Protein backbone atom coordinates (compact mmCIF):
# COMPACT_ATOMS: atom_id res chain seq x y z
CA UNK A 1 0.00 0.00 0.00
CA UNK A 2 1.24 3.29 -0.93
CA UNK A 3 -0.91 6.74 -1.02
CA UNK A 4 0.28 9.85 -3.15
CA UNK A 5 -2.22 12.96 -2.59
CA UNK A 6 -4.95 10.27 -1.66
CA UNK A 7 -7.87 11.93 -0.42
CA UNK A 8 -9.37 8.27 0.68
CA UNK A 9 -12.40 7.51 3.03
CA UNK A 10 -12.66 3.80 3.72
CA UNK A 11 -14.86 2.32 6.11
CA UNK A 12 -17.08 5.12 6.78
CA UNK A 13 -20.44 6.29 7.93
CA UNK A 14 -21.61 9.57 7.43
CA UNK A 15 -24.80 12.31 7.01
CA UNK A 16 -27.44 9.60 8.73
CA UNK A 17 -29.91 12.35 9.49
CA UNK A 18 -33.29 10.90 11.17
CA UNK A 19 -36.20 13.29 12.19
CA UNK A 20 -39.09 12.14 13.84
CA UNK A 21 -42.34 14.09 14.82
CA UNK A 22 -45.20 12.77 16.98
CA UNK A 23 -44.40 9.51 16.62
CA UNK A 24 -45.40 6.82 18.90
CA UNK A 25 -44.01 3.39 20.01
CA UNK A 26 -44.56 0.81 22.45
CA UNK A 27 -42.53 -2.21 22.38
CA UNK A 28 -43.11 -5.35 24.87
CA UNK A 29 -39.83 -7.65 24.69
CA UNK A 30 -39.78 -10.98 26.55
CA UNK A 31 -35.98 -12.76 25.97
CA UNK A 32 -35.99 -11.39 22.43
CA UNK A 33 -33.69 -8.51 21.10
CA UNK A 34 -36.19 -5.59 19.80
CA UNK A 35 -33.88 -2.56 18.08
CA UNK A 36 -35.18 0.65 17.08
CA UNK A 37 -32.99 3.20 16.98
CA UNK A 38 -30.09 4.67 14.75
CA UNK A 39 -26.99 2.92 14.47
CA UNK A 40 -24.35 3.31 13.00
CA UNK A 41 -20.95 1.01 12.48
CA UNK A 42 -18.06 1.69 10.71
CA UNK A 43 -15.37 -0.96 10.34
CA UNK A 44 -12.19 -1.36 8.75
CA UNK A 45 -11.25 -5.03 8.92
CA UNK A 46 -12.29 -7.62 11.71
CA UNK A 47 -10.67 -11.58 11.44
CA UNK A 48 -11.22 -14.26 12.83
CA UNK A 49 -12.87 -17.86 12.40
CA UNK A 50 -16.43 -17.75 14.21
CA UNK A 51 -16.34 -13.95 15.10
CA UNK A 52 -19.28 -11.66 14.28
CA UNK A 53 -19.20 -8.63 13.34
CA UNK A 54 -22.15 -5.61 13.33
CA UNK A 55 -24.86 -7.68 14.87
CA UNK A 56 -27.70 -5.72 15.24
CA UNK A 57 -30.98 -7.56 16.32
CA UNK A 58 -29.27 -10.49 16.93
CA UNK A 59 -30.09 -13.59 18.96
CA UNK A 60 -28.20 -16.45 19.73
CA UNK A 61 -29.27 -19.41 21.20
CA UNK A 62 -26.58 -21.84 19.99
CA UNK B 1 1.72 0.82 4.40
CA UNK B 2 3.07 4.41 3.44
CA UNK B 3 1.01 8.40 3.03
CA UNK B 4 2.06 11.09 1.67
CA UNK B 5 -0.20 13.75 1.91
CA UNK B 6 -3.01 11.47 2.55
CA UNK B 7 -5.98 13.05 4.34
CA UNK B 8 -7.25 9.97 4.55
CA UNK B 9 -10.62 8.73 6.87
CA UNK B 10 -10.31 5.19 7.97
CA UNK B 11 -12.87 3.37 9.89
CA UNK B 12 -14.85 6.46 10.91
CA UNK B 13 -18.66 7.62 11.73
CA UNK B 14 -19.31 11.70 11.61
CA UNK B 15 -22.79 13.47 11.04
CA UNK B 16 -25.12 11.77 12.28
CA UNK B 17 -28.06 14.25 13.27
CA UNK B 18 -31.35 12.76 14.93
CA UNK B 19 -34.31 14.85 16.00
CA UNK B 20 -37.44 14.32 17.73
CA UNK B 21 -40.60 16.24 18.36
CA UNK B 22 -43.43 15.17 20.94
CA UNK B 23 -42.40 11.65 20.70
CA UNK B 24 -43.28 9.09 23.21
CA UNK B 25 -41.90 5.58 23.91
CA UNK B 26 -43.23 2.81 26.12
CA UNK B 27 -41.27 -0.53 26.61
CA UNK B 28 -41.44 -3.21 28.90
CA UNK B 29 -37.91 -5.62 28.57
CA UNK B 30 -38.02 -8.62 30.11
CA UNK B 31 -34.90 -10.36 30.30
CA UNK B 32 -34.19 -9.64 26.46
CA UNK B 33 -32.17 -6.87 25.00
CA UNK B 34 -34.07 -3.50 24.12
CA UNK B 35 -32.02 -0.84 22.15
CA UNK B 36 -34.01 2.43 21.29
CA UNK B 37 -31.14 5.47 21.20
CA UNK B 38 -28.34 6.31 18.55
CA UNK B 39 -25.31 4.29 18.44
CA UNK B 40 -22.13 5.10 16.54
CA UNK B 41 -19.25 2.38 16.78
CA UNK B 42 -15.79 3.22 14.76
CA UNK B 43 -13.33 0.85 15.34
CA UNK B 44 -10.80 -0.25 12.85
CA UNK B 45 -9.07 -4.06 13.43
CA UNK B 46 -10.82 -6.43 15.36
CA UNK B 47 -8.82 -9.80 15.73
CA UNK B 48 -9.36 -12.75 17.71
CA UNK B 49 -11.45 -16.05 17.17
CA UNK B 50 -14.96 -16.32 18.40
CA UNK B 51 -15.06 -12.97 19.49
CA UNK B 52 -18.05 -10.34 19.17
CA UNK B 53 -17.26 -6.37 17.63
CA UNK B 54 -19.78 -4.06 17.55
CA UNK B 55 -23.24 -5.90 19.12
CA UNK B 56 -25.84 -3.90 19.39
CA UNK B 57 -29.29 -5.32 20.58
CA UNK B 58 -27.66 -8.65 21.31
CA UNK B 59 -29.28 -12.14 23.37
CA UNK B 60 -26.48 -15.09 23.85
CA UNK B 61 -28.04 -17.17 25.86
CA UNK B 62 -25.73 -20.01 24.53
CA UNK C 1 4.02 2.32 8.73
CA UNK C 2 5.35 5.98 7.99
CA UNK C 3 3.21 8.79 7.39
CA UNK C 4 4.48 12.48 5.59
CA UNK C 5 2.22 15.39 5.80
CA UNK C 6 -1.14 12.88 6.17
CA UNK C 7 -4.34 14.38 7.78
CA UNK C 8 -5.37 11.01 9.06
CA UNK C 9 -8.35 10.15 11.25
CA UNK C 10 -8.74 6.60 12.44
CA UNK C 11 -11.19 5.02 14.56
CA UNK C 12 -13.12 7.89 15.31
CA UNK C 13 -16.65 9.36 15.88
CA UNK C 14 -17.76 12.71 15.78
CA UNK C 15 -20.46 15.48 15.19
CA UNK C 16 -23.22 13.11 16.60
CA UNK C 17 -26.01 15.92 17.28
CA UNK C 18 -29.13 15.08 18.41
CA UNK C 19 -32.21 17.15 19.90
CA UNK C 20 -35.25 16.12 21.44
CA UNK C 21 -37.94 18.38 22.53
CA UNK C 22 -41.29 17.11 24.33
CA UNK C 23 -40.29 13.36 24.64
CA UNK C 24 -42.04 11.26 26.83
CA UNK C 25 -40.31 7.80 28.04
CA UNK C 26 -40.70 5.43 29.93
CA UNK C 27 -39.13 1.67 30.59
CA UNK C 28 -39.77 -0.95 32.98
CA UNK C 29 -36.77 -3.49 32.98
CA UNK C 30 -36.77 -6.56 34.85
CA UNK C 31 -33.08 -8.30 34.00
CA UNK C 32 -32.50 -7.21 30.22
CA UNK C 33 -30.98 -4.48 29.23
CA UNK C 34 -32.53 -1.42 27.92
CA UNK C 35 -30.20 1.37 25.88
CA UNK C 36 -31.93 4.71 25.35
CA UNK C 37 -28.94 7.43 24.61
CA UNK C 38 -26.40 8.01 22.86
CA UNK C 39 -23.42 6.09 22.43
CA UNK C 40 -20.27 7.17 20.57
CA UNK C 41 -17.48 3.99 20.54
CA UNK C 42 -14.38 4.69 18.79
CA UNK C 43 -11.49 2.08 19.15
CA UNK C 44 -8.98 1.22 16.94
CA UNK C 45 -7.96 -2.27 17.57
CA UNK C 46 -8.85 -5.04 19.80
CA UNK C 47 -7.14 -8.64 20.39
CA UNK C 48 -7.90 -11.21 22.06
CA UNK C 49 -10.04 -14.66 21.97
CA UNK C 50 -13.44 -14.61 22.79
CA UNK C 51 -13.07 -11.29 23.51
CA UNK C 52 -16.21 -8.13 23.10
CA UNK C 53 -15.83 -4.99 21.87
CA UNK C 54 -18.69 -2.25 21.68
CA UNK C 55 -21.27 -4.47 23.15
CA UNK C 56 -24.88 -1.76 23.56
CA UNK C 57 -27.75 -3.18 24.45
CA UNK C 58 -26.17 -6.85 25.56
CA UNK C 59 -27.69 -9.81 27.45
CA UNK C 60 -24.87 -12.49 28.21
CA UNK C 61 -26.58 -15.59 30.08
CA UNK C 62 -23.97 -18.15 28.96
CA UNK D 1 -90.92 38.15 27.58
CA UNK D 2 -91.24 35.57 30.55
CA UNK D 3 -88.35 32.78 31.13
CA UNK D 4 -89.10 30.11 33.76
CA UNK D 5 -86.01 27.29 34.22
CA UNK D 6 -84.82 28.65 30.71
CA UNK D 7 -81.36 27.56 29.72
CA UNK D 8 -81.46 29.91 26.96
CA UNK D 9 -78.79 30.96 24.22
CA UNK D 10 -79.57 33.34 21.70
CA UNK D 11 -76.84 35.40 19.48
CA UNK D 12 -74.01 33.42 20.31
CA UNK D 13 -70.77 31.90 18.82
CA UNK D 14 -68.95 29.23 20.71
CA UNK D 15 -66.58 26.62 19.68
CA UNK D 16 -64.48 27.59 16.68
CA UNK D 17 -61.71 25.36 17.01
CA UNK D 18 -58.71 26.11 13.99
CA UNK D 19 -55.84 24.26 13.73
CA UNK D 20 -53.24 25.54 11.17
CA UNK D 21 -49.61 23.52 10.53
CA UNK D 22 -46.55 24.38 8.19
CA UNK D 23 -49.10 26.72 6.62
CA UNK D 24 -47.41 29.99 4.99
CA UNK D 25 -49.54 32.72 3.43
CA UNK D 26 -48.75 36.18 1.80
CA UNK D 27 -50.73 39.17 0.88
CA UNK D 28 -50.38 42.26 -1.03
CA UNK D 29 -52.72 44.34 -0.72
CA UNK D 30 -53.43 47.98 -2.17
CA UNK D 31 -56.63 50.19 -0.31
CA UNK D 32 -58.60 46.88 -0.49
CA UNK D 33 -59.47 45.46 2.33
CA UNK D 34 -57.74 41.14 3.00
CA UNK D 35 -59.24 39.39 6.03
CA UNK D 36 -57.59 36.09 6.91
CA UNK D 37 -57.67 35.22 10.23
CA UNK D 38 -60.90 33.86 13.04
CA UNK D 39 -64.13 36.33 12.89
CA UNK D 40 -66.72 35.43 16.00
CA UNK D 41 -69.06 38.20 15.97
CA UNK D 42 -72.23 37.51 18.17
CA UNK D 43 -74.75 40.20 18.46
CA UNK D 44 -78.29 40.17 19.63
CA UNK D 45 -79.98 43.43 18.47
CA UNK D 46 -79.01 46.41 16.03
CA UNK D 47 -81.79 48.78 15.10
CA UNK D 48 -80.97 51.84 12.72
CA UNK D 49 -81.66 53.56 8.86
CA UNK D 50 -78.28 52.35 6.63
CA UNK D 51 -76.46 50.83 9.61
CA UNK D 52 -74.03 47.63 9.26
CA UNK D 53 -73.62 45.19 11.23
CA UNK D 54 -70.93 42.30 11.15
CA UNK D 55 -68.90 43.72 8.59
CA UNK D 56 -65.67 41.62 7.50
CA UNK D 57 -63.52 42.12 4.23
CA UNK D 58 -65.88 44.84 3.84
CA UNK D 59 -65.04 47.81 1.08
CA UNK D 60 -67.38 50.91 1.13
CA UNK D 61 -66.39 53.71 -1.26
CA UNK D 62 -69.52 55.33 -1.97
CA UNK E 1 -88.57 41.26 30.71
CA UNK E 2 -88.69 38.77 33.61
CA UNK E 3 -86.39 35.94 34.33
CA UNK E 4 -87.23 33.46 36.96
CA UNK E 5 -84.44 30.49 37.49
CA UNK E 6 -82.97 31.42 33.93
CA UNK E 7 -79.54 30.29 32.75
CA UNK E 8 -79.26 32.89 29.31
CA UNK E 9 -76.02 33.73 27.69
CA UNK E 10 -77.15 36.04 25.43
CA UNK E 11 -74.47 38.02 23.16
CA UNK E 12 -71.12 36.08 23.70
CA UNK E 13 -68.51 34.71 22.52
CA UNK E 14 -66.25 31.72 23.78
CA UNK E 15 -64.37 28.65 23.36
CA UNK E 16 -62.87 30.09 20.07
CA UNK E 17 -59.35 27.97 20.35
CA UNK E 18 -56.89 28.49 17.47
CA UNK E 19 -53.49 26.22 17.22
CA UNK E 20 -50.65 27.19 14.42
CA UNK E 21 -47.24 25.45 14.39
CA UNK E 22 -44.74 26.33 12.24
CA UNK E 23 -46.75 29.01 10.34
CA UNK E 24 -45.30 31.69 8.06
CA UNK E 25 -47.01 35.00 7.07
CA UNK E 26 -46.05 37.97 5.39
CA UNK E 27 -48.06 40.87 4.67
CA UNK E 28 -47.29 44.19 2.51
CA UNK E 29 -50.52 47.04 3.23
CA UNK E 30 -50.90 49.66 1.22
CA UNK E 31 -53.09 51.79 2.88
CA UNK E 32 -55.95 48.89 2.69
CA UNK E 33 -56.54 47.18 5.92
CA UNK E 34 -55.34 43.65 6.17
CA UNK E 35 -56.83 41.70 9.29
CA UNK E 36 -54.84 38.22 10.15
CA UNK E 37 -55.34 37.59 13.83
CA UNK E 38 -58.65 36.06 16.18
CA UNK E 39 -61.15 38.49 16.38
CA UNK E 40 -63.87 38.04 19.02
CA UNK E 41 -66.59 40.78 19.50
CA UNK E 42 -69.36 40.07 21.61
CA UNK E 43 -72.47 42.86 22.05
CA UNK E 44 -76.15 42.93 22.76
CA UNK E 45 -77.45 46.48 21.09
CA UNK E 46 -76.35 48.64 19.17
CA UNK E 47 -78.50 51.71 17.69
CA UNK E 48 -78.43 54.52 15.68
CA UNK E 49 -78.85 55.72 11.94
CA UNK E 50 -75.36 55.06 9.98
CA UNK E 51 -73.78 53.68 12.49
CA UNK E 52 -71.28 50.79 12.35
CA UNK E 53 -71.09 47.30 14.46
CA UNK E 54 -68.22 44.95 14.59
CA UNK E 55 -66.36 46.23 11.66
CA UNK E 56 -63.56 43.81 10.76
CA UNK E 57 -61.28 44.33 7.94
CA UNK E 58 -63.21 47.61 6.90
CA UNK E 59 -61.76 49.98 4.70
CA UNK E 60 -64.49 53.14 4.26
CA UNK E 61 -63.48 55.68 1.53
CA UNK E 62 -66.71 57.18 1.50
CA UNK F 1 -86.07 44.29 33.88
CA UNK F 2 -86.51 41.80 36.75
CA UNK F 3 -84.31 38.78 37.37
CA UNK F 4 -84.96 36.22 40.42
CA UNK F 5 -82.18 33.66 40.53
CA UNK F 6 -80.92 34.48 37.27
CA UNK F 7 -77.31 33.34 36.42
CA UNK F 8 -76.82 35.19 33.42
CA UNK F 9 -74.34 35.87 30.99
CA UNK F 10 -74.72 38.79 28.84
CA UNK F 11 -72.35 40.42 26.09
CA UNK F 12 -69.02 38.30 27.20
CA UNK F 13 -66.05 37.23 25.79
CA UNK F 14 -64.21 34.19 27.04
CA UNK F 15 -62.22 31.01 26.89
CA UNK F 16 -60.21 32.33 23.72
CA UNK F 17 -57.34 29.93 23.75
CA UNK F 18 -54.03 30.45 21.62
CA UNK F 19 -51.33 28.42 20.78
CA UNK F 20 -47.94 29.81 18.27
CA UNK F 21 -45.17 27.78 17.70
CA UNK F 22 -42.36 28.28 15.69
CA UNK F 23 -44.35 31.16 13.41
CA UNK F 24 -42.65 33.73 11.99
CA UNK F 25 -44.60 37.31 10.75
CA UNK F 26 -43.72 40.03 9.03
CA UNK F 27 -45.77 43.12 8.15
CA UNK F 28 -44.80 46.17 5.73
CA UNK F 29 -47.42 48.77 6.51
CA UNK F 30 -47.71 52.34 5.08
CA UNK F 31 -50.82 54.25 6.16
CA UNK F 32 -52.76 51.25 6.22
CA UNK F 33 -54.31 49.21 9.68
CA UNK F 34 -52.98 45.56 9.96
CA UNK F 35 -54.13 43.92 12.94
CA UNK F 36 -52.29 40.30 13.75
CA UNK F 37 -53.02 39.91 17.26
CA UNK F 38 -56.05 38.94 19.33
CA UNK F 39 -58.49 40.95 20.32
CA UNK F 40 -61.44 40.50 22.71
CA UNK F 41 -64.52 42.97 22.52
CA UNK F 42 -67.25 42.66 24.94
CA UNK F 43 -69.78 45.65 25.47
CA UNK F 44 -73.70 45.94 26.24
CA UNK F 45 -75.13 48.58 24.48
CA UNK F 46 -74.16 51.75 21.94
CA UNK F 47 -76.32 54.65 20.72
CA UNK F 48 -75.65 56.95 19.15
CA UNK F 49 -75.89 57.89 15.17
CA UNK F 50 -72.72 57.63 13.04
CA UNK F 51 -70.91 56.31 15.65
CA UNK F 52 -68.47 53.12 15.42
CA UNK F 53 -68.32 50.07 18.00
CA UNK F 54 -65.81 47.38 18.08
CA UNK F 55 -63.73 48.71 14.84
CA UNK F 56 -60.66 46.77 13.99
CA UNK F 57 -58.39 46.65 11.07
CA UNK F 58 -60.86 50.12 10.29
CA UNK F 59 -59.16 52.56 7.84
CA UNK F 60 -61.55 55.61 7.49
CA UNK F 61 -60.40 58.24 4.37
CA UNK F 62 -63.89 60.07 4.38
Amino acid sequence: VLYVGSKTKEGVVHDVTTVAEKTKEQVTNVGGAVVTGVTAVAQKTVEGAGSIAAATGFVKKD
